């Protein structure tokens, strides 16, 4: 009992060493993540240049779509399979078991790889998301300030890598809350306790988020304005919108890891037959980036249109199983890149294809199809890498809408339920417990 | 080891379905339970005004019936809890803080009746306390109650079903199903080892009470500011100075309340007696404050769109401030049932605002408005004292609706913290359980 007296009037004392670096941590984390987000804006304006001066001949631009893809993927693929392997697909299992200290943090072959990966694969127009490599980057990036500055102890080293991965995820979304919270709910062993400094964390979340703040202001990522309110009468809708998420998350997480296998013996682990592959993946999204940019890139376009109700409801089902096919491919695949934001995507399809059918079968609740949407929104995160209050968190922190708080929380949980009643995992401690038992085998 | 995480990695987030339905009941309960509770409240604060009606007329009475009523239910506050439950005194949280840390024992049977009462007689008598402590408190034991009717057993069970009512009472008490939950990961839970808290089970309870209240409060919100503007960059260093004045405020307040808990011990000396008059005397000051000057008592919920927006004089908030300073430590060192949660929302909306008419006058080139220098220095005094910024930051968030202010709200929570580290300062939640816990081995 004494042990807690001593260790209470202790808490909360992380040593001034640990708490200076973080704010060193988030400073390098933002800049690269705000390099990072320019480079794929730029490779994707080069990508829509060349479409003008060939805007005639309706193959020519297909192809030189196509190629121009292929070839920065294929640029990202080689990238990764040559110098290091551990930063192909997202990187955030890589980190979370870099925090259980059952993997290497090599950043010196990551930070390099990752970031030049990652611009060619999202450069050329693959449904990947800035996550994957912001989240993997930043903790590399507090993992080599870690080893520069030559600090000791328990401590700084899961602090600096826990601010690092922390940083990576505000200056993707701009979302400060979401960050921390990824943390202390996803990131952090969640079996055994460990010393990392909450406090620190904010330091590393704010200054990436400044950062963010100084290239990025007054133009947010998604605009979806004041959505209307929801009413009591009109909770059991979000209930069940949530179970259906409930059972279709983890028939995802069976397609993400099934089509992991099925790729790969594309390739059998041959280097050329793979980038070869990406290629034809890369050169496909770059393709569909023309045809259908709906059905291709990250997902953050046909948000606000979704959100709107300008979809129709074939439309929607076009778009959310046209995207499910691009999301596994690319992701699968292994290219270095986020899943975290297409399944963003996702859900909003499908949220709006559920309002759609409220609004018509109950006229009575004065429904707007797009509060299902941003109920949707964080859905399939909820179900997949099970970390239902970092998504709600990061949804409210890019919508703005709190008044659909309740229906945010009901849809996500009833998701999040059903999502361990049918057998689902969480998609990113499976991933870190395939690689980690592939190791031992 | 390895093999070991694998073993986990892969049975993860797997709660028990009884566990999962036990939270559900336990947030339907609280949540019921902080309806009634606070329906209470404001019909004993509707009663009392309504005897300043009847005796509009003769001054010196009007100003002695409003001493008398609430006298009358302070000491039947301070009564019912020196007498059946001495745990039920003070806040209440870090009773519960100590009792999943397995240190403190919850008795259900005495806290439940005597925290809801007792309370009642002090939050509806006007004293500067906030519903935080009794919905909490009770929470919690009412979840420790469907802990022991149903036999349910195991360290996951028990220490949940614990952190839901704990967290479905806060969220109760604020209409913030967030920051209840939150309040559970950072302040709550045992900081220094591993627990079994089901954060899903957590989050059924908070929904089901947080839904009770919707029922009963619907299209009154408890703070309602309005959108307010927004905040250039060229801003933020401003809120950090603001931030540094709270974390050095912060722990000098954390001395004052664990001092004043001292100092006003001297006065009864532990006498049952002595102790409840003690109460009818601050309970009495703070009915007749509540007539006098609003401002200087009640929990503080009214005063916060009002400074918030500008209605009130520089000269106005130092007094406000001040007034509310010796009103609060007076009636929560004193250890009635309730909380110091709320009131220090108050002081720091107070604290925050005439931060912000100084920085208007002084720097009228970044147009600014005092409102959100408020909001941004709302859930601050908790940042200092409490040591829960992520808790406070998300609560303010919630009640205020103004994320285009989560920069200044982070960054002052920050300066906030690290000033509270920077000079000395204790968590006040830890450095009152860390008494309560050595006075029970100080006398053996
Ligand atoms: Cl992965
Ligand atoms: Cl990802
Ligand atoms: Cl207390
Ligand atoms: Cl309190």
């Amino acid at each position: 009992r004494r042990q807690l007296i001593r260790q209470l009037l202790e808490r909360d004392k992380t040593p001034l060493a640990i708490l200076f670096m973080a704010a060193v941590v988030g400073t390098l984390v933002g800049l690269a993540a705000v390099a990072f987000d320019k480079g794929v804006a730029w490779l994707q304006n080069q990508r829509m240049g060349a479409l003008v001066h060939t805007a005639d001949n309706y193959p020519l631009l297909l192809t030189v779509a196509f190629l121009a893809s292929a070839v920065l993927a294929m640029f990202g693929y080689f990238l990764v399979r040559k110098y290091a392997p551990e930063a192909g697909g997202s990187g955030i299992p890589e980190i979370e078991g870099a925090l259980e200290d059952q993997r290497p943090v090599r950043w010196w072959r990551v930070l390099p790889v990752k970031f030049f990966g990652g611009l060619g694969t999202l450069g050329g127009g693959m449904v990947l998301g800035r996550e994957g490599p912001t989240v993997q980057i930043g903790g590399n990036i507090g993992r080599m300030v870690l080893d520069i500055f030559r600090l000791k102890g328990d401590e700084a080293r899961h602090t600096l890598l826990a601010t690092g991965a922390a940083a990576g995820l505000a200056a993707a979304f701009n979302a400060p809350l979401a960050g921390i919270l990824f943390i202390i709910e996803e990131m952090r062993p969640q079996f055994r306790y460990t010393l990392i400094s909450i406090k620190a964390v904010f330091i590393g979340v704010i200054m990436s988020t400044i950062m963010y703040r100084i290239f990025n202001h007054e133009v947010a990522l998604i605009d979806v304005g004041k959505l209307s309110d929801a009413p009591l009468n009109t909770l059991w809708l979000y209930l069940i919108l949530g179970i259906i998420f409930g059972i279709f998350g983890p028939i995802f997480n069976k397609w993400v890891l099934g089509m992991q296998d099925l790729l790969h013996r594309v390739h059998g682990g041959n280097i050329t037959k793979w980038v070869l592959m990406g290629g034809a993946i890369g050169g496909l999204a770059g393709l569909l980036g023309f045809v259908a940019p709906a059905t291709s890139g990250g997902g953050f376009n046909l948000i606000p249109i979704a959100t709107a109700g300008n979809f129709s409801m074939g439309m929607l089902v076009f778009i959310f199983v046209a995207r499910v096919i691009t999301t596994l491919l690319s992701f699968s695949s292994g290219a270095p890149g986020g899943i975290f934001a297409p399944m963003l995507a996702l859900g909003t399809v499908l949220g709006t294809a559920f309002g759609m059918v409220a609004v018509e079968l109950f006229p009575q609740y004065h429904l707007e199809a797009g509060t299902f949407a941003i109920a949707g929104m964080g859905a399939l995160l909820c179900a997949s890498i099970r970390a239902p209050l970092t998504g709600i968190i990061l949804v409210l922190e890019m919508t703005d809408n709190y008044q659909l708080i309740l229906p945010m929380i009901i849809t996500g949980l009833g998701c999040t339920l059903l999502a361990q009643f049918t057998g689902g995992k969480p998609l990113y401690s499976a991933i870190l417990a395939r690689t980690l038992a592939k190791q031992e085998a």
